[PDB]
């Protein structure tokens, strides 16, 4: 359908750091996390002792989240460069993205798998906001489906949360992310 | 050096509108104004009370102001529009852009100056942000200044506001800004 960009929900201009968060989606994580400018990078070598919790996911600031009808038809934007050993076979075991949201007695988490970035490739990716390719987080293996139109809006109704990956390949060394974007009409 | 851009500020999601002041910031409204896609239009017929106070300026959201020493070097770009009686008025002659900043007790006040735009035309403005081509506001028209680095870089360290001219002609009937921007390092 059309979607005419307005503007776009952003990092503030001062803000250079991102947190992680783990992958039990329980611990968060800034040290290791250095701004090096345009970009913001985590350091695996300088966050040792939190390491043992990898796969990391960076946590999108508050004003991605509650009320986002607008950004409907829209697109979510980031760039990510990492560097790694080797890629893992199985870049779809931890989504690229991770959304949670919804009204009450709706709430649920959605997710979006991604082919990853290959090692030491600045890749800029364009997630479109609608449902289409999106899934339900905990559907059972055998349970093949996709998030409907309403289920989409009512998360985007009230956003709780934008996740995004930051752990790609085996032996990862560090991973950044920069130019993040999410349109709105 | 060069000014190397990495993002622009912009109207967040949230601002469809934004406010207009008289010169002197002592009274401020939204009666009459309203977002048109692309554009904000503020319609003079709709705050008739007010008239008294032109010329009008818009007021640039909070995300403008505060430190913005990392916008020194970079653009500050909007494009406009407006109805009006006769092309030229009698506020030809008051500032395009005025911006106030610095410490508590040692702000300052400066002008940037820019030709008439013409009459029922998209007119785009460029103003860089370095200190060039501005005045010191309210100065002596017995003397011929422009505004020291310091003293413009202290504004950029703490920017209290910056105001877009938003009165052209004479007996204007409404006029219009879109594609906001200020460049940032």
């Amino acid at each position: 359908g059309a979607f005419l960009i307005r503007t776009w929900v952003t990092l503030k201009a001062e803000q250079t750091i991102l947190p992680l968060v783990d992958e039990a989606l329980q611990h968060t994580t800034t040290k290791g996390i250095v701004f090096q400018h345009p970009e913001i990078v985590a350091h695996m070598d300088l966050m040792r002792e939190d390491l043992h919790l990898e796969p990391f996911y960076w946590k999108l600031p508050e004003q991605f989240e509650g009320k986002k009808l607008m950004a409907y038809g829209g697109k979510l934007k980031y760039a990510i460069y990492f560097e790694a050993r080797e890629e893992t076979g199985f870049s779809t075991y931890n989504p690229q993205v991770i959304i949670r949201g919804g009204t009450p007695t709706h709430a649920r988490i959605i997710v979006r798998h991604m082919a990853a970035p290959l090692i030491g490739q600045l890749t800029r990716h364009e997630i479109e906001m609608t449902e289409k390719e999106w899934k339900y987080y905990g559907d059972d293996p055998r349970v093949h489906r996709t998030v409907t139109r309403e289920d989409f809006l009512d998360i985007l109704y009230d956003i709780h949360y934008i996740l995004i990956k930051a752990t790609y390949g085996n032996f990862m060394r560090q991973s950044r992310i920069s130019e993040i974007s999410m349109e709105v009409a």
